[PDB]
Formats: C-alpha cells, sequence, structure tokens
C-alpha cells in the first residue's frame, strides 16, 4: 500500500541523452539509432529570437557546426534537416543503448515521466500531466531544453514530449517528437500565454478510488447522482464533463472498490461544495488531477517493465 | 522553475537488480560485484515467520537453494551468509555494471530515491523522506522486498535503504545496506507498530524558500521572532525543535531570497496559527516538509549528475 507520484525507470532514457552546442547555444539532445534530435531554437542566436526565419538559418549552417558529446566522446555530425520545430542531426554512429521505442503523441489528461537533463547529463526524473490548456506544470531550469517525456510499456519507450520553453506563468510547452507544438505555442519570443485550464475530472475520481484502495473512506456517502446533474457541479468548479467513455474506463477501479461510478461521483460533488474540512487524502488536502485510471491500477497493483 | 518531488535518475540502480528466490519466496536483490543482498526472510516460510530462529534456519540451507536470475540470466550462486538482516550470496559472476557505490545510513529528515521492483524487474521510482519516527510513507506491495533506496553524488550511488515490510498503518520499515533495521522494528511478525511522528522543520522552511524562489510570496511578512520564541509554537504543533545549525544550513536560501530564516520563521508561525486561508503553496494546500535544503537548491539551481 501507499500511493506516489511514481515516474518510469529512467534508464533507458539516460542511454540516450546528449549535448548539443551550436554557437554558443548548448541544450539536450536524444539519440537513437544514428539520429539526435534537439529543439530547432539551439540554431538561434539572442537576437534570431526574436522573429525568426527557420528555413533561413538553417540553410546557412553546416554540418561541422554542431557539436554532439555522447557523455565525454565526440559524435561526428553527417547530416541535418528540420522537421517542424525538431532538428534532426545525422550522425556517423548508432547509438548502441538504443530501446525498442515509438513516437507517440498524448492527450491532455494524460500522464507521463519527464527525465529533466542539464548538458546532456540526466539530473532528475519525476511525473507530469499534459494540462487541458496543453502546457505541463514541469520542473525546469536554463538548459533543460531538449529533456524528453517518455512512458515505457513491457520494453518499450514512448516518446512524447520534447522540453522547449517557460511560459510567463511558470509552465512549460513543448512539442511531440515530430516537432509539433502541445497548444497553440510557437517557438518565437511573444507575449504567448497559457490560456485558461480546467481540472482533469475522470483522473481526480481515480484518485478517490486509490485512497479507497488504500484506507481514505470519510468522504464516502449513500447517495448517488446522475451524470447530468454532476457534470452540472462540474461546470460551476472548473471541471471538464465526465463522459460515459469515462465512467466506462472507471469501471474495474469501480468493481473492486464495489463502489459505483456515479456514487464516487456524488462524493466528488460534496467535496466540491463543502471543501475538505481540515481532513486529508493520501496525503492532499487538494482533489488531485495528475493519476490517470492506468496510473491507479499499475501502482495499486504492480505491473513492472523489462 | 517549478517545484517537482524529484527523484535521482535510476539507471545505475536499475543494472543492479535481481530475482532472488528461495523455496516458494521471491523478492529482489541487489547485484554489486560478486555479491547479492537481499532481506533475510527470504529463507522463512509462512509459519518460519513467526517467531523465527535466523542462525537455526540459515544453517539448514544450502547454496542451490537460492535461485538468482538477473534478467533471463541465472547466476550461480556460491557462498552464502548472514549480515545482521541481510543475507550476501556470492555468486560466479561480478555484475559488469556495477556503478561506483558507498552504504551509507541516512537521519531521519533526510531523504532517497526509491526504485520499487518485483520479481527482480524494476518498476517505478520516486522520492521519499526518511520519517523522524524512522519509517518512510512508501509505495509498496507484495514482493517489492529488496527493493532499495539511494542518492547519487556525481556518479557515486549511495545506497541508504532496503525495503522489509509495511507496517498496519500502511508505512513502510526497512534496513539500511548493512541490515541494521531503522527504527525500533524486527523482521517477525509482532505487532510493531509506528509510534509517533513529527513535522520536520527545517525541511518545511527550506520548502518556503523554494515557494518565494517561485513566486509565491503570500505568506511573508514584516514581523520577525526570535528562535526560542519559535521552538515555543512548534512544540505546540507537534514540529520539532530548530537548531542553529539548521539556521546555519538555510544560510544560502536565506541570502537568495533576501529573507532573514527568524523572519521566514515569523512566517511558518503565522500559517501554524492562522492555516492557509484557501490559498495554495507550491500548489499544496499543506505545508511540505520532504524537502531538504539540499533538495531545494539542487532543483532551484540545476545539478546534474554523470
Ligand atoms: C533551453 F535553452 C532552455 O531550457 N530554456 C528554458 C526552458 N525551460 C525553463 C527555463 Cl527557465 C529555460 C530556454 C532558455 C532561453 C530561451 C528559451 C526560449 C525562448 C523562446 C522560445 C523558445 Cl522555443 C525557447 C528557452
Ligand atoms: C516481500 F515479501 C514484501 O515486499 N512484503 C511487502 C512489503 N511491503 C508492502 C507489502 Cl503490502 C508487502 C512482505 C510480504 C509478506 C510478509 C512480509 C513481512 C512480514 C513480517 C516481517 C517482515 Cl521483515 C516481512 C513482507
Amino acid at each position: 500500500s501507499g500511493f506516489r507520484k511514481m515516474a518510469f525507470p529512467s534508464g533507458k532514457v539516460e542511454g540516450c541523452m546528449v549535448q548539443v552546442t551550436c554557437g554558443t547555444t548548448t541544450l539536450n539532445g536524444l539519440w537513437l539509432d544514428d539520429v539526435v534530435y534537439c529543439p530547432r531554437h539551439v540554431i538561434c542566436t539572442s537576437e534570431d529570437m526574436l522573429n525568426p526565419n527557420y528555413e533561413d538559418l538553417l540553410i546557412r549552417k553546416s554540418n561541422h557546426n554542431f557539436l554532439v558529446q555522447a557523455g565525454n566522446v565526440q559524435l561526428r555530425v553527417i547530416g541535418h534537416s528540420m522537421q517542424n520545430c525538431v532538428l534532426k542531426l545525422k550522425v556517423d554512429t548508432a547509438n548502441p543503448k538504443t530501446p525498442k521505442y515509438k513516437f507517440v503523441r498524448i492527450q491532455p489528461g494524460q500522464t507521463f515521466s519527464v527525465l529533466a537533463c542539464y548538458n546532456g547529463s540526466p539530473s532528475g526524473v519525476y511525473q507530469c500531466a499534459m494540462r487541458p490548456n496543453f502546457t505541463i506544470k514541469g520542473s525546469f531550469l536554463n538548459g533543460s531544453c531538449g529533456s524528453v517525456g517518455f512512458n515505457i510499456d513491457y520494453d518499450c519507450v514512448s516518446f512524447c514530449y520534447m522540453h522547449h520553453m517557460e511560459l510567463p506563468t511558470g509552465v512549460h510547452a513543448g512539442t511531440d517528437l515530430e516537432g509539433n507544438f502541445y497548444g497553440p505555442f510557437v517557438d518565437r519570443q511573444t507575449a504567448q500565454a497559457a490560456g485558461t485550464d480546467t481540472t482533469i475530472t475522470v483522473n481526480v475520481l481515480a484518485w478517490l478510488y486509490a485512497a479507497v484502495i488504500n484506507g481514505d473512506r470519510w468522504f464516502l456517502n449513500r447517495f448517488t447522482t446522475t451524470l447530468n446533474d454532476f457534470n452540472l457541479v462540474a461546470m460551476k468548479y472548473n471541471y471538464e464533463p465526465l463522459t460515459q467513455d469515462h465512467v466506462d474506463i472507471l469501471g474495474p477501479l469501480s468493481a473492486q472498490t464495489g463502489i459505483a461510478v456515479l456514487d464516487m461521483c456524488a462524493s466528488l460533488k460534496e467535496l466540491l461544495q463543502n471543501g475538505m474540512n481540515g481532513r486529508t487524502i493520501l496525503g492532499s488536502a487538494l482533489l488531485e488531477d495528475e493519476f490517470t485510471p492506468f496510473d491507479v491500477v499499475r501502482q495499486c497493483s504492480g505491473v513492472t517493465f523489462q
């Protein structure tokens, strides 16, 4: 028992992390087979990063302008190209540590692990959710650009995120690994801002089921509610609508605890109208929304990865 | 910016994790050079685990009774011995993935990363603190025994914890890697229980400094307090005393934010007497005590490991 924000073991990703330097800009790259992936703004200068024409900037570059360090070993760049907002640096050595991998794009509400890196060196690992407004509430300092987010499915790494920039509220924006930004953000210095967020309702319900599995029951009740009536309360509290498919996805957790999904909706209703009255749930005094139903089942059942 | 519960990259530990089976008991072992370390209760049966004489149980065992699987490769056991509450299984192959390492024992109030494992396969990584009552609030299911906790210092892994058991409140107890239990717990089935805990005051102050670094300032004030007067409030709220050495350790964070340590104590005082009045700090509605001053400086400055 117990319930923690759990990341995937990071080893398979650590073996892919490299340092990419262009001019005076150093950031992180992701090295798979014979290609290094990194944010294309590596080729921009201070004044470039205002309003740049990336095609123009790249044609002025040569292979030898890109310095790639795999630990203390230098990788020779033999080709370069742009794909949307990422660069693809062709190197003359395939990474012997390349795991089985995929490039997937995730949905807001889903989670992933982040391996924060600086100068190609892994610093720490933590779990994030893609917010409904397509930002992530990460932990990133200067030089973290190119750090990646990922999930692990048995032995296969699904890369879903590469870090690009911090927004003025301190939240973070990035792309999938085909270089397509999550949300309405661009790799230019504009006045872009996050835009309004909501709470991931299905995840909050999953987390209440984690609590019940772990012995927190004070918020349960005998009342029930309809889906339509619950969603009227969700709207008034900036929670997003609950679908029948969310209800179906919560089926297994429902069946394990014996608490009907709409019953737990009734409990969430009361928590929203009454607050928590000085009590806690799974060591939180807030309703937590960054665990998916998948995350609860994995942790409250115990699936591994090899 | 941003502040997350961050674990160390787990790769160096993942390469050491193995499966140890004795009879019908399977748990995890830690494989370094030619020795596998694991909880000695692996040699106990159901009825053994009531009140066992471990010396008696071990003399009845042979090398071939211990099955060790390093992934899909079987390691031949060539020697076995007890050291306090751990077994040391001598195998005929030195682990080629052995990192530079140390066996350290940590202090309550300090943090470490846990690589939760099942059947020798890494499942997930997360950050824990050693509680003042020598328990950890982990996330562990059946078969996690032998999972380890660790810190990373440049390239050196300091192992500080091996998991043994869950206590009736759902918290967790274990040993250092010389097999000496943290706190007054034994690897027998007794009515042992955690015993009263307190809040790690210096860590809460460190976390308030993380908040100020990250733009949360609503809890600051102009008042100050003396150390003696702060500690009178700490006692009334089950917070442990603050020492001059805690004040000294908070010096750098103080100097970076320009908020005197005793000033921040005054702020913590008010938070304890008034609560948080529907506001949050670093996305928490509770005063958080599982980040050391070291953790805040590492994350709010950006140190890596290689
Ligand atoms: C990479 F340089 C980097 O990690 N940056 C970063 C990322 N996350 C947090 C923080 Cl505090 C810093 C970074 C540094 C300078 C500029 C930029 C940037 C500005 C505009 C547009 C884009 Cl795509 C990046 C990011
Ligand atoms: C290893 F078997 C194991 O991981 N156990 C465990 C650990 N943490 C949480 C949970 Cl839910 C289970 C475990 C399983 C059965 C018995 C014991 C045990 C009982 C008494 C004394 C000791 Cl040292 C261990 C632990």
